[PDB]
């Protein structure tokens, strides 16, 4: 008899874990009613209210912004997060725009659920200043609004080339790092003018083994001068690096996503976190979470409450989801999960992993 | 009823393609004794004797480099080339050393399969050289070997901060390019010193929507040839240089977008074992993206052309692409099946059976 796969997340083994934000925190004041998953599966989830995986990279806490220690292990991976940084914050820095940093929003997911598939545990780490940090003073947003503190952007007193080191550590407690998520950023399009000429905005992090740079001097046009504030998600091994600049502007990280390695590749499952239709969200996650490292569980219906704390918490649907991950499962698919049968009563798709029953209709 | 993995590459549909070496060439003056592949199947293979999808890339004709036009479209793709740059080959250009180029040839492949992957044709194009270009000196290798000709190392006339516009086209003759793997190349260690200074090392490609660079100015002095191979959206493209050095692509894999993702097949690629080998193919095809195939046995000859055209093991592989199969896998294919006799790990596609055990009802296990 042909089974249905059951639409939302799910495990195969008890070593999975989760994500997450407001909609699996059961320190919120509102829990259970500001759920969107099942109340007992909250110890399974790394959540913080207001929260996300990309704001906790680039901010501590600030006053709208909620920074997390997001951490947690499992050869299986569940994220419900990404809606408390989305075009609803209105945020941008420098010239790129709400758009701009959509894009590194969708940036950052794309590497992290890349990097999550050869990772048993993921953990947000702080990083040691530098040793023997020359006079500096913060960066600034074009926009006032808040400077990431990761990457650090700051500027030196001076104009000539200088370097200060890094160190991405081996561990973190009892969480080996053997790799790190890291963010490289600058301000891109031409010199910029400080210090009363238009100077090279030349930036990079070396080491012996490693180099990823940014460098332009191109002359500014009348008094267009415009920079955007762009980042790259680096993959960087443990160890000590240089954050270079050819002067005036120092780029230096403060933070990572520190991960271990399982020697099995397997896919990360994400679902869509959007805001009701009061207001503006994105497909970032949806963006990001593509084949063959991402299981990517969209939303047919908008965000829906009708027994929840708020418009935006408790949607029926994304309830009706993550009931799949209360069961023990075989076969985990973009359909769903199944439990062990020979047959399905329709085609699954990829990315898959587990034992999967093959479509009835190929058997006759 | 129940099925074994055949060990080997194999096709589910009639939409597949191979891409290969003179191990596949059925032009090749002494084919069919010197191919690896059954002869019948040398019309699915774009392949060409002496060469590699690699070479060919950094490449055009000289008299140790055999350039080939790779092009083939196919859901399903098989590889089997590589070893016609190996480190038998010896070649190095700057101080990087053979290894160096090795761990090029790595990052090449990486990249081909994870992008083929999402592309049903791959085609290697000739780009057009961009319309307004300076005066320029070719660049050398410290070596004396042949410099690679793609992308182009050449030197201006001058130390002005300069860009040349290149094109990476739309479509080239029936084919769509909706993604370039392009190759991005560079001297590092340090300011390198040519017309009377120790020059910063500084280029880049960029657009509106698009950024690559390197940039060193920091002071025996050594310098190696190193290239990443970079994911470009088809348009027009700022090369772009702080001075001096000028660094354009000439080249490029065009490859237009299937919408699924199948994983690609990739046989190991090697000489006998009188010559120097390395497992670039083997380091390249991984989990998720593709699905290796090694050779367990050396290259090994008992009725073939010469001592590297004729190996047993993969000519018995090989047999796999004439098999009713339904189910792709690191352990072979199967037909369509219930069950397997034997585990069958990833990355796999088509509809795979279940490994036999985990329906057992004695139960003895
Ligand atoms: C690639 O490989 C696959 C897998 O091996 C092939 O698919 C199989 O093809 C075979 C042969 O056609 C199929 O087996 C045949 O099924 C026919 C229908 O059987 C159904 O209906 C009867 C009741 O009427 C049920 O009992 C049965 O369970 C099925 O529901 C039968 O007519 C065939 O019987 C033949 O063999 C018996 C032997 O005793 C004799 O009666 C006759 O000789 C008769 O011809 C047979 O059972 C099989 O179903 C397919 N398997 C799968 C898994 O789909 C592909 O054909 C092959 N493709 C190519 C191009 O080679
Ligand atoms: C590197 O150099 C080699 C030459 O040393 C070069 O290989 C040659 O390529 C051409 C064209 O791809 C081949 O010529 C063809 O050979 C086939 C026989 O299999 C003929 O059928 C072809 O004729 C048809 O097409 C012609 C147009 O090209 C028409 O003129 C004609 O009417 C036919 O329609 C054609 O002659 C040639 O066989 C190979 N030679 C070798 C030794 O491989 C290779 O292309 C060069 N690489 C690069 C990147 O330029
Ligand atoms: C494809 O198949 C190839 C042939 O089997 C594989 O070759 C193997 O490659 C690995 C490295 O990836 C080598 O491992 C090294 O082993 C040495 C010890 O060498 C000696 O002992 C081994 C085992 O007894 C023996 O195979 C050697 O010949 C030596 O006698 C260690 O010092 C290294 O740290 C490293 O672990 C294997 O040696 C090598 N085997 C052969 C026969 O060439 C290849 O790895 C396969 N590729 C993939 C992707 O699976
Ligand atoms: C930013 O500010 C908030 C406070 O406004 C900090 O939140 C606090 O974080 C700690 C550590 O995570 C929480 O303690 C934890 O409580 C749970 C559940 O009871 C327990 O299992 C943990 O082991 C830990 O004790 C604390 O409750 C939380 N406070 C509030 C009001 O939420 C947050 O850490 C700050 N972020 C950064 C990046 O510094
Ligand atoms: C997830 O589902 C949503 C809702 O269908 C998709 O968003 C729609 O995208 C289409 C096509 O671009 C637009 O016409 C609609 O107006 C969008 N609707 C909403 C509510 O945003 C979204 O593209 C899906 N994401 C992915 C990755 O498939
Ligand atoms: C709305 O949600 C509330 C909160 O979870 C539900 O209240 C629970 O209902 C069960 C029985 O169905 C009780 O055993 C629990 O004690 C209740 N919990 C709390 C915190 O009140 C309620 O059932 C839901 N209402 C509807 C109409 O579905
Ligand atoms: C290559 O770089 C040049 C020069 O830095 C860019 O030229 C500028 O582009 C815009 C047109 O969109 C003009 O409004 C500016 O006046 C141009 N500046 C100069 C000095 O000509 C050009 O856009 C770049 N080309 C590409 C394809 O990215
Ligand atoms: C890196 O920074 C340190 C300062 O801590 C400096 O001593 C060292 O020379 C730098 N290395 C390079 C290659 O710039
Ligand atoms: C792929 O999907 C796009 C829309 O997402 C559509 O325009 C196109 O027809 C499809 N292309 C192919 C080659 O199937
Ligand atoms: C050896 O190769 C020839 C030429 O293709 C073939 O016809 C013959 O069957 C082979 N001989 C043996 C013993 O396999």
């Amino acid at each position: 008899t042909p089974v249905t796969p059951y639409y939302g997340p799910g495990h195969i083994t008890f070593d999975w874990c989760g994500f997450g934000d407001s909609r699996s925190d059961c320190t919120n004041p509102q829990s259970p009613m500001s759920l969107d998953i099942p109340q007992q599966l909250c110890p399974k989830f790394s959540s913080k209210s207001s929260s996300s995986m990309f704001l906790s990279l680039h901010w501590n806490n600030h006053s709208s912004f909620v920074s997390y220690d997001y951490f947690n292990c499992g050869v299986e991976k569940v994220f419900y997060e990404g809606v408390n940084f989305s075009p609803r914050k209105q945020y941008s820095c420098w010239d790129e725009g709400v758009d701009g940093w959509i894009e590194l929003k969708t940036r950052f997911y794309t590497k992290l659920y890349q990097m999550a598939t050869t990772s048993r545990c993921i953990k947000l780490i702080q990083l040691q200043a530098p040793s023997s940090l020359p006079t500096l003073q913060a960066g600034v947003c074009r926009t006032n609004k808040q400077l990431p503190d990761n990457p650090r952007l700051a500027l030196l007193s001076d104009t000539v080339p200088t370097s200060v080191q890094f160190v991405l550590p081996g561990s973190s407690g009892t969480t080996i790092c053997t790799k790190h998520l890291v963010p490289f950023c600058y301000l891109n399009h031409g010199c910029f003018t400080t210090g009363g000429s238009c100077l090279p905005f030349g930036v990079s992090y070396v080491s012996d083994s490693f180099y990823y740079g940014y460098y332009d001097a191109t002359p500014q046009i009348g008094s267009t001068e415009s920079h955007d504030y762009v980042c790259d998600y680096l993959f960087m091994e443990p160890g000590t690096y240089n954050a270079s600049t050819v002067g005036k502007f120092l780029v230096y990280p403060t933070k990572s996503y520190c991960m271990d390695t399982m020697n099995i590749t397997v896919p990360v499952q994400a679902v869509q976190s959007i805001w009701s239709e009061q207001y503006a969200s994105d497909d970032a996650i949806g963006q990001a979470c593509k084949a063959p490292y991402c299981i990517f569980y969209n939303k047919t219906t908008p965000y829906t409450v009708t027994n929840g704390s708020d418009a935006n918490h408790g949607d029926d649907e994304v309830r009706m989801m993550m009931q799949g991950l209360l069961r023990n499962s075989s076969c985990i698919s973009p359909q769903g999960s199944t439990p062990l049968a020979l047959y399905s009563t329709e085609m699954i798709y990829e990315p898959n992993y587990g034992s999967c029953p093959q479509f009835y209709k190929l058997f006759d």
